């Protein structure tokens, strides 16, 4: 019922000291605290992140739900925002959405204007073989859903239980996007947990206003 402190956000809002509350999170190139939410990609063309420091390891089941907006501009771009599970690797790269290099172990979450979708939620597995080539539309999952240019919030919320055979649904606004058994990799390793982002000179504003993580299913 109650959410893990220790791998979740604060609430932002009520932050009186930003360096004792947010201690257990990588705060990434641009991202900023403003007015009670991190503003991801504040500038023209920018990128931004918000890694947990430490690694998660389910005990029986999990839930993990991302409050999050998109504002400011809506329109053509390749900008777009990434929640990430990631698995055993520490390479400098940025190259994918702010977030990580294009070879990566792990799952990503992207929400963009994809160029066959449009605007889209895309779930992409890598298994650090592979270079992930996002053009040639290699998502497992996928779903439609606006994002663009709304003060009003969404939340993304994954849940996962390994002991029901490895069942991930990712839900949008309380609605199914997809469920799934092909992500295993977080049953029986650590892994770690974060969002990035990256816009272009229109300057959508990609935002975190919740981050909580529960140990079950609720
Ligand atoms: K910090």
């Amino acid at each position: 019922l109650k959410w893990n402190k220790g791998y979740s956000l604060p609430n932002l809002l009520e932050v009186t000291d930003q360096q004792k509350e947010l201690s257990q999170w990588t705060l990434g190139d641009k991202v900023k605290l403003e007015e009670g939410r991190f503003v991801l990609t504040p500038g023209k063309n920018t990128k931004g992140s918000l890694w947990l420091k430490p690694e998660y390891s389910i005990k029986d089941a999990m839930t993990i739900e991302w409050t999050f907006r998109s504002f400011g501009f809506r329109g053509s771009t390749k900008g777009g925002l990434a929640f990430w599970l990631k698995q055993g690797n520490e390479g400098d790269s940025t190259e994918l959405f702010g977030g990580s290099s294009k070879k990566f172990n792990g799952l990503m979450i992207l929400l963009r204007l994809d160029d066959k979708l449009g605007e889209s939620v895309t779930a992409f597995l890598n298994d650090g073989t592979k270079d992930l080539d996002i053009e040639s539309s290699p998502y497992f999952a996928s779903c439609l859903f606006q994002y663009q240019d709304s003060m009003v919030p969404s939340t993304l919320r994954l849940t996962y239980n390994p002991l029901d055979n490895h069942l991930l649904k990712l839900q949008m606004d309380n609605r199914v996007c997809f469920q799934t058994r092909k992500v295993k990799f977080m049953g029986s390793s650590p892994f770690r947990i974060g969002t990035s982002a990256i816009n272009d000179a229109s300057k959508e504003s990609f935002e975190i206003l919740k981050m909580k993580l529960y140990d079950g299913v609720i």
